[PDB]
């Protein structure tokens, strides 16, 4: 039928700190010249923080939620959709912090007398961005566990924010797991040194983790064994240590066993998590999704080290990410990765990158599991080989001029919106790169008609079983690829 089967959506993630530290919505005639800029550009929605940390302030269960409100209403009023996310984490921290946003005071106040609720790394630096997956049932937080703290949160937000819901503004949430929102383990700590091409380190030290994991060790008839202690420091480069290197530790039945045990912790920690956001949303028209990294370093080395650290149990031989999702699919979520944009002739040769490799690899594992499959870019681009490759990655195999293309992702939210990306020429760029995804068709006001109508949350279905789960591990040959785009930006 219609090309216009073809549409693939767009969003633009709104300026970091639109709603600050002080729960106080800045600059609304600011943003709304630039949110107009947008939907005139034809963009189809926008993505925004819910800060925890900005919400939960006072005490527990003292949510405020005006500001975004707020907010909420002027993008409304603009004519855009919106990805909510539910975000559990820091933001910023570091040096030259454009935004920081740390968590809930009241939980960082526990944390002085309880360290172990943090990440911890093997030298025992206290991550403080998140809560360790180690206190998710731990009834520690004045009576609350952290999966009760999540669940809360969603539920007051379902509640305080039912018009927008019932109106259709909100078009998905998407579920803080980890750092970043990621479901992943805080493995490259900028605000600890890590580096780029870094390998990484595993954070599986505080005391409810190691308490597991030597619980688990002694009932695999392993008592003696114990955490990496090879694996090396953030900065390090695999071969340079005995846990990644060649033939190391990571191959041994005491590095793939603990691997298994790490990975897991992962897939449980969004498996029960997602189970209180179905509850929390359940009847809403809205869609659930998760944030997947894209860990490209080391993805070429027998090895892949910075995955591994990050939870990411993913070698040459081991699928690591169609388990993620296969566990989505009982909850009918999104996979929303990233790295959309990177090119594998972009990186440092001594990095071995294989970022369009990775894409490859968990786009495929997805529509294989038959969900649904999103991403963003990982970087700050303007150009069009970004964009190019972005909408490549979108539709993989070009675009059907005889029905909906065989394989295509749900949306594409592009980073960040600056004064940078508002700036004439880049504009002009975006704008073709907008009317691209659309596969050359007006933005498009009813998604119903390019097959994209939400319904009702429904619940989840039963629990999978991990031995079904870890099922998917079973390694596949991804879908193929166009070598490049038949919708190319660049004329």
């Amino acid at each position: 039928s219609n090309m216009l089967l073809n549409y693939v959506p767009v969003y633009v993630m709104l300026p970091l700190g639109v709603v600050n530290v002080d729960n106080v919505f800045e600059d609304p005639d600011g943003l709304k010249e630039q949110l107009l800029q947008l939907r005139a550009a034809g963009v189809d929605g926008v993505m925004v923080d819910v800060w925890w940390g900005i919400i939960e302030l006072k005490g527990p269960k003292q949510y405020d939620w005006r500001a975004y409100r707020s907010l909420f209403q002027l993008v409304q009023e603009c004519g855009l959709t919106l990805q909510a996310i539910m975000s559990f984490h820091q933001c910023g921290g570091n040096v030259g912090d454009i935004v920081n946003i740390p968590i809930p005071q009241w939980v960082l106040d526990i944390g002085e007398s309880n360290h172990d609720i943090f990440y911890t790394n093997r030298s025992g630096t206290r991550n403080k961005e998140y809560l360790t997956v180690g206190v998710d049932n731990e009834p520690i937080f004045h009576g609350r566990t952290a999966i009760e703290i999540y669940s809360d949160y969603m539920k007051s937000f379902r509640e305080n924010m039912s018009d927008f819901l019932e109106s259709g503004l909100i078009i998905d949430i998407e579920v803080g797991l980890g750092p970043a929102g990621e479901l992943r383990y805080p493995s490259y700590p900028q605000s600890q040194g890590w580096e780029f091409p870094r390998i990484g380190e595993f954070q599986c030290y505080d005391k409810y983790l190691k308490a597991d994991f030597k619980a688990a060790v002694a009932r695999a008839g392993h008592p003696e064994w114990e955490l990496p202690d090879d694996a090396g420091k953030y900065n390090d480069v695999p071969e340079s240590t005995g846990f990644f290197k060649s033939n190391g530790t990571y191959v041994t039945e005491k590095g793939k066993f603990f691997l298994t045990w790490y990975s897991n912790k992962l897939l449980n920690h969004g498996d029960q998590i997602l189970d209180e956001a179905n509850k929390a949303f359940l009847g809403c028209k809205v869609k659930l999704a998760i944030k997947v990294s894209g860990i490209h370093w080391w993805y070429k080395v027998e090895n892949h080290a910075a995955e591994l650290t990050a939870g990411y149990y993913n070698l040459n031989d081991r699928d690591g990410y169609r388990p993620i999702a296969r566990m989505l699919s009982r909850h009918h979520a999104i996979l929303n990765f990233t790295c959309l944009e990177m090119r594998d002739s972009e990186q440092p040769s001594d990095a071995k990158s294989g970022p369009q490799e990775l894409v490859q690899q968990v786009l495929s594992g997805g529509w294989r599991e038959d969900i649904r499959v999103a991403g963003e870019n990982a970087l700050p681009r303007y150009d069009a080989t970004a964009y190019n490759q972005i909408i490549l990655n979108a539709k993989p195999q070009g675009v059907n001029n005889n029905g909906p293309p065989k394989l295509s992702m749900f949306g594409v939210t592009y980073l960040r919106l600056s004064d940078d990306l508002l700036q004439k020429s880049n504009f002009n760029i975006f704008k073709k790169f907008v009317l691209k995804m659309h596969a050359d068709q007006d933005y498009c006001a009813n998604p119903q008609k390019y097959n994209h109508a939400i319904t009702p949350l429904k619940p989840s279905a039963p629990k999978i079983p991990i031995e079904v789960l870890l099922e998917a591990t079973k390694p596949t040959l991804p879908f193929p690829w166009l070598p490049e785009t038949d919708m190319k930006v660049d004329g």
